């Protein structure tokens, strides 16, 4: 490939930078300290663990390249203390520091693609055994979960054990916490689950053993709220609300956290909704004048969730396994289920592995 | 008590506020919407679950008090739709919206007191069985963990099972994740544990079965860094670093996250350090010019950790159970241990419960 072959490589700027001219005619710049830190030799790097052995205390932050050789596919660098490093062209190209290359790689790692929905949702559906058996189907399943926030699996048995069977096949680890002490447990006001936790459970897997649920796309609701009621959006995305879960589950517990109901990342993108009205504390840590406008904003948020254009209604049949993003969807309803929760890290892990397996 | 008895109560500002004059001569202001939202009657509130039954859609955000009666200890309110609410004086007083009362209550819920340390640390120590048996001792144990970041328990057996025994007695739930699939598992470069997780494990419990560890107070290090090297502190508290844990543990896994090495809350206070050099990815999602100054800053951070004034050294003896804050401490060392991790929510829960039991 023209994009991935080296036409020229040289040290620049007191040898503190390496510039690559690709046959593509594209150009890339690599800091010497980063190349040294990421030497793939066996003194510096453990292949089997994919881990860096090099210590920060061994790294000269003012290092420059002493000598550089290249061909079409490799760069060969000598350091001032005679350490020697070889870098592959493809490895360098992927890790290029341009905004375009970095953003491309981030998309590949974190799967940010998102499809918003409302009442017009076609509930994504795949066969249970297909997902159990074949990488392509398991991959479709998880990528749809991440993109859409919900996927249905049909054709599981109507017997207990299917959630555990699915977990084992996927290599999932399931969460336990107060109110959900076992990995798999038997199960109108829209809510997310367990906002009293500092890190609410990411993904829920529900299996219908014996048999309406309503759901909204929280990210879609937030986007409409920001447009129609910007001040409401500002209040809900900036006000820390106390959530409190007090009870007994083999022991007495008092689980408490503060969350913004609309949780944004550094770029102002919604990453989680934290909302259960039952669990919202009587304790409200805001100046008195902030209180009534907070409730006005909450009312607008909840009005939007209850609007006909937002809500999707569905019925769970025996053998259905529904999986959903508890950070994104809110649910409610106006029954023998088995359910488990997983951390998003476990699900994203599987998504990454499966994508690699499908691509090969 | 003079502070907690009502000299006068009245509706103000179109009945949208309730003002309380305490016999103390202090004054408090309560929004009508918040009083309505927090009606303790059995239509609105579930005592046993300590949960609100009232729906957001049933709450008039523009509500005002229709009628108000009071005595020394209670307020009796009638709403415009004839709903009726009684509030206790002590309950109101505690939930007062003044900055002083709110901050007091937050301290009581979240235990923010923090004692920084270095090489001069006297390792807090309590007896294992004492902690197992008596609330006062268990309370001292957990409050010291939260304040100091580390506590040693002495006088456990030198046999396996003590971590599990301690967990059961405390009603703890233990975490599992890739690299630590069992609740209790057998176990120089300063690091925190498992930063590749979006929510790294909060608390570690280590029990020495058969027998130097070094530790630093990460919060103390950050405070010194901010003072001596403010630009380094700024870089480390604002730059998202990729952490990556790839391997096999019953299944193939690829766990990945981005963290600021120095993680601040909204008020600029350090809440977590996320740092393991082995796990820090080769992938670095920053503009090229940001790279070398990041490494310079990291080097200053690590230099500070390795300085003689920062490091505390100790040896684990058989029967020792060491507990520490994995969000705060970094550790390393230049051996038969059993270990478990817990979420801070589980530990804070126990701390709250124990404080109430000790106070009674
Ligand atoms: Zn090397
Ligand atoms: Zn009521």
């Amino acid at each position: 490939s023209m994009a991935c072959t080296i036409q020229k490589a040289e040290a620049l700027d007191g040898a503190h930078l390496m510039q690559i001219l690709w046959y593509d005619e594209e150009e890339s710049l690599y800091p010497a300290v980063w190349l040294r830190d990421n030497c793939p030799c066996s003194d510096c790097y453990l292949d089997s663990a994919k881990a860096r052995k090099l210590l920060v205390e061994a790294l000269d932050v003012n290092i420059g390249i002493k000598g550089l050789i290249f061909d079409r596919k490799k760069v060969y660098i000598t350091w001032p203390d005679e350490h020697y490093s070889e870098f592959q062209a493809d490895w360098l190209k992927k890790r290029c520091f341009s905004k375009q290359a970095r953003a491309k790689l981030q998309r590949e790692l974190f799967f940010p693609e998102c499809q918003y929905w409302g009442s017009e949702l076609q509930l994504p559906t795949l066969d249970f055994e297909d997902v159990l058996r074949y990488d392509e189907h398991a991959y479709k399943w998880l990528s749809t979960l991440k993109k859409v926030g919900i996927v249905r699996l049909t054709g599981a048995s109507d017997k207990p054990g299917e959630v555990s069977k699915l977990g084992k096949r996927m290599g999932f680890l399931y969460l336990t916490f107060y109110g959900h002490t076992w990995q798999v447990q038997d199960k109108l006001s829209f809510h997310t689950d367990y906002p009293a936790l500092h890190h609410p459970p990411g993904v829920q897997l529900l299996h219908c053993i014996k048999q309406d649920s309503e759901i909204v796309d929280g990210f879609n609701v937030c986007q409409k709220l920001k447009k129609n009621n910007p001040q409401a959006f500002q209040i809900l995305s900036s006000t820390f609300v106390d959530f409190t879960d007090i009870g007994v589950d083999y022991c007495d517990f008092s689980v408490q956290s503060k969350h913004k109901i609309i949780e944004l990342d550094d770029k102002g993108q919604v990453v989680r909704i934290n909302f259960n009205n039952a669990t919202r504390d009587t304790i409200f840590d805001v100046p008195v004048e902030r209180v009534q406008p907070f409730y006005a904003a909450l009312k607008e948020f909840v009005d939007l969730m209850n609007s006909k254009e937002s809500k999707f209604t569905f019925k769970m049949n025996p053998g259905d396994v529904i999986t959903f993003d508890n950070w994104r969807l809110l649910h409610g309803r106006r029954r023998h289920l088995e359910g488990a929760y997983a951390d998003w890290d476990v699900v994203m892990s599987r998504l990454r592995i499966l994508r690699q397996r499908v691509e090969n």
